[PDB]
């Protein structure tokens, strides 16, 4: 069992030659017209500019991010994820057919599964209890078999992702760990293209860069390339409160888990380097859910929530800096990995990251029963259809709900859905009213709030006001709470 | 007020007019700047990527290649129709500051629209049925767009279609405009303009069969006829679910099913965009194929697209059969697995609506039809959560245990604990050996019977470490994936 936090052998500091380097390094390259295979699709990541979020927090710099989502997997870890294995196979250390194991928070999981299915590999993912089942979906739609470990599990136990994927590396045959927290692989991309972009993307000038960091990779071989060939800009550090990467130690003391997926640690990766962060800064979940739904709402990125802790970060630390001066931003993931968590009301009211007293209009805490609401008449749903239109007509109603013998209500009726039906020949008149059934809709009370209704009418068209039986008070859709909301705005 | 969809066109192009006879405004695609200004100039192109493996499975002799329309920043093709109408209607002065803006849509229009909107200021309402993904109306309304439901199966002449709510909003309304893109011409000049000139360079002029599944058409429209102006010799395939009847000769609309699960395609009436006449032949998709197909996709290819892009290349396998070595067939790929992330991809909906037989296990190992009780379980020693680390300590050495499952003095079962962790905690000086254990504990588990097959317990470890084996209270014994690992081994030699 090799530690993912030991010390790092490697020789370099600041000032070294880069020929005297014995790692191998590789040039970006031009892509062609026509992808040989989606593995090429990564790199060359957007640069976009921060337009809004940056003044309502009072920058005066551009403040600029280096959008990762779009890497063919979506996460940052498409990078490292092609490099660790293309190196490994020119190590001739990974043949063909081989299974490859690796501890990961998921998106480097992800990565290492997507060119697993695309070269031909076995993978096995290890990854916490605590990561989205998104990444789960994705994982096992690429043919990834997984494994899960405690969340709270020590690094130094059993049972943590490093020390399961390592008891499996030893009981499986042709089997091999990449090992993101050790492999050179991993800084070394970030050094070779991703840096090289932000260099080019910017022109060489740049005055801040803040990435929030995992296994360090990103930041290190950034920082390493930018204090050769920009040695001004500022390295800024964002680490979770629970984690303990972030230098000077009196900023670790802290709760111990947390929500925000992919980055923070329990102990220091190897290939993670301090000395080339000039400052940290400790970040939290309220923090990084805000302004990941903040991205998405004023930027229009869709981004995940380390890129939220990122930014968070930086429109505080970026304080100093002043106009003409800019600050690049590292946005590591896109939303599809928490599309059921923070991108989900529920989960953040639930969670606590969202108090209720969620901004809203005058009309949001009034009741239903003041809609103007009537009783419209009930029919079965054995009921004929031409029969319905001959009851709706000659009592001037436009619509019925389908309510069963027993009372059940089945569903909703409309005149006009059932007079184009029939214009259209797609039913007879003899025929049974269950063939153009809406079958869908939500239950409400008197006493619900008409901002209950509106929620609720972003799922469904019907909203039946019900008693506590088979009795309907009324049918509200939106455009009656369009029309009393507007009727109440002449007066 | 209320314009109709379905109104035949007022076009009067026809294949042989010169382009300057043409009335329309055009745009040029342009290079992507070194910083974008904002996210919306990240859309258009948009890769095209080879696919290696499924059409050789299926015994293609041609160039299968996939113009991956998902990388576009809303994640669909309709970014692209999204920016175009907007920004044509922005120079036509109808679209002021400040206006609302609303939208029917089966979602990606409205993604891409809302998208737009939050980026440029405008207020957006999307209205779309009630049988599109819930990711849909997570992701817009995350974009801060108002949302408005119409159920799936209401007819588009009826007042209850996303249409004609759409239209109902709009008269409702100051300031509102439906951009329409049933009717708008900026939807498939988009296609014309930027879509087909990307293909056309990105495939060097050569081409020789486009596949496109259908919706408002606009696609299959604005590429086919550029391309029937550029490289008249390659066949233009339309893609349509059974239900629909946008296909052509009618004889194959006849069906007996209306509503399908693919999101994003087919429709009950002949959207004015669509121009079947340039469409060379129609193929007819299923749910299954299209699910299937997506499926295999991500699972060979790496390509993480939607159902729309599943039913396309289901199509394309069929009907680039014809074509042979050196020739090349290119297919639409519309959007991206984030809309169905809790349907088609998820294998608890597959199963639900029936997609998937449970026989089809068949790919399965030896060892998936075993019983659990087969695994050579031992029954643990439990601990109450209130005793002590160091005491436990003393208890599992002194058993020769190295974990004991927490259970409650009322016997419901609370969590795990390890040795390992333990002394892990206690020399890292996070916790004292007087203390709790409680505050060392694995709260997370699952429970299995003991009469569980060996393949459900694989399925429970992708979600939990641990399974606890228990009858109707008592613990029969502890398994994680090491444990499996080990049994299958162990019976293999
Ligand atoms: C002049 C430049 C550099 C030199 C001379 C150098 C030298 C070395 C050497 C000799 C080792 C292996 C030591 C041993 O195992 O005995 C090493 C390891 C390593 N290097 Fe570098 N290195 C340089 C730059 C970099 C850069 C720029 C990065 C990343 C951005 C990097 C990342 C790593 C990593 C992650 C290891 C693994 C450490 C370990 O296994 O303990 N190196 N380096
Ligand atoms: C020489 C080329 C073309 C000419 C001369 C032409 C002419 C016209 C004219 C005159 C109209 C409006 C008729 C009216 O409102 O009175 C029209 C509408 C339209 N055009 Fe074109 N067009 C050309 C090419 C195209 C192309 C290449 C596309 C898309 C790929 C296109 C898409 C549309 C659409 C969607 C409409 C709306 C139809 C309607 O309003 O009913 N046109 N075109
Ligand atoms: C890995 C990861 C990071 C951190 O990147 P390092 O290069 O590991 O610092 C941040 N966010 C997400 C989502 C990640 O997966
Ligand atoms: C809109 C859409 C289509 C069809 O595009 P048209 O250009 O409307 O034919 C296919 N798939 C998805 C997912 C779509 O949103």
């Amino acid at each position: 069992w090799i530690r993912p936090d030991a010390p790092s052998r490697c020789t370099w500091q600041l000032g070294r030659p880069a020929s005297e380097s014995p790692h191998h390094h590789t040039a970006p390259a031009k892509s062609p017209k026509i992808l040989p295979d989606i593995l090429k699709k990564i790199g060359d990541t957007p640069m976009v500019r921060i337009n809004k979020i940056g003044k309502k927090f009072g920058l005066k710099c551009e403040l600029l991010a280096k959008c990762e989502f779009f890497n063919a997997g979506g996460s940052v870890k498409d990078r490292i994820s092609l490099r660790m294995i293309e190196d490994a196979e020119r190590d001739g250390t990974l043949k063909p057919g081989d299974t490859i194991i690796e501890p990961t928070s998921g998106n480097t999981g992800i990565g290492l599964a997507l060119a697993a299915a695309v070269r031909g590999y076995r993978c096995i993912i290890v990854m916490p209890e605590k990561m989205s089942s998104e990444k789960v979906d994705v994982l096992r739609a690429l043919g990834a078999e997984i494994v899960r470990t405690p969340t709270n599990a020590r690094f130094d136990s059993p049972e943590s992702h490093v020390g399961v994927a390592w008891r499996l590396k030893n009981e499986i045959p042709n089997s091999h760990i990449l090992d993101q927290y050790r492999n050179a692989s991993n800084p070394l991309a970030h050094y070779d293209t991703t840096a090289d972009e932000i260099l080019q993307q910017c022109d060489g000038k740049l005055d801040m860069l803040v990435a929030s960091v995992g296994t360090g990779g990103t930041i290190t071989g950034i920082a390493r390339k930018l204090k050769e060939k920009c040695p001004g800009c500022r390295i800024i550090g964002v680490d979770p409160e629970g984690s303990i990467l972030a230098e000077p130690e009196e900023l670790n003391q802290t709760q111990t888990t947390y929500e925000v997926e992919g980055i923070g640690y329990d102990f220091i990766p190897t290939v993670l380097d301090r000395t080339v962060v000039d400052k940290w800064f400790k970040s939290n979940d309220e923090e990084a859910f805000t302004f990941a739904r903040m991205l998405i709402a004023q930027e229009g990125l869709l981004c995940g929530g380390s890129a939220g802790s990122t930014v968070a970060v930086a429109v505080k630390a970026a304080q100093e800096l002043q106009e003409g001066q800019r600050c690049v931003v590292i946005l590591p993931d896109s939303v599809r990995n928490y599309m059921t968590k923070f991108l989900s009301d529920r989960w953040m009211l639930q969670k606590g990251f969202l108090k209720e007293e969620l901004k809203k209009p005058w009309w949001w805490h009034l009741r239903v029963q003041e809609l103007g609401l009537s009783a419209p008449l009930t029919v079965l749903p054995t009921i004929t259809c031409g029969h319905t239109i001959e009851i709706l007509r000659e009592k001037g109603f436009n619509q019925a709900p389908v309510v069963d013998e027993a009372g059940v209500i089945l569903g909703m009726v409309t005149l006009g859905n059932m007079l184009s039906s029939l214009l259209a020949g797609k039913v007879q008149p003899s025929d049974q009213v269950g063939k153009v059934i809406y079958k869908q809709f939500k239950q409400i009370r008197l006493t619900d709030t008409l901002g209950r209704l509106s929620h609720i009418l972003e799922m469904d068209h019907f909203a039946l006001v019900v008693h506590e039986r088979q009795m309907v008070f009324g049918v509200v859709t939106a455009i009656d709470l369009l029309n009393f909301v507007a009727a109440q705005e002449r007066d």
